[PDB]
């Protein structure tokens, strides 16, 4: 009976990811970053996620991860901005960077 297995959208409960799917990019699953508007994000990298809606086409502009282009990832249910999908890179080609305080962790 693990209580810390699944990540859900904090705003609505949509199923998003799993602790088992955390990915240590450059040796750490956690990356703390700022956007050009100075907003700080505590980003957890995941190999896999579900329940999102990826908006638009990828952009390399101000990518926090060398070699990757990003797309905005909304909660597919409620539209909350949960993070970004990264693509176009190498080892791995793709991953998700999700904003940890916009998720809730809980049982399977
Ligand atoms: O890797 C990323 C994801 C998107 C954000 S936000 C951004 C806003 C305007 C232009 C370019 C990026 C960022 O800075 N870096
Ligand atoms: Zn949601």
């Amino acid at each position: 009976a693990p209580g810390a297995s699944i990540f859900r959208c904090r705003q609505c409960g949509q199923t998003i990811s799993r602790r088992d799917w955390l990915l240590p990019m450059g040796g750490d699953h956690e990356h703390v970053v700022f956007n050009p508007a100075g907003m700080i994000f505590r980003v957890w990298c995941f190999s896999l996620a579900q329940g999102l809606r990826l908006i638009g086409a990828p952009s390399g502009e101000f990518s926090w991860f060398k070699g990757y282009d990003w797309t905005i990832a909304l909660c597919g249910q409620c539209g909350s901005h949960l993070g970004w999908h990264y693509e176009g890179g190498s080892q791995p080609q793709t991953f998700f960077g999700l904003i940890k305080d916009r998720l809730a962790e809980g049982p399977a």
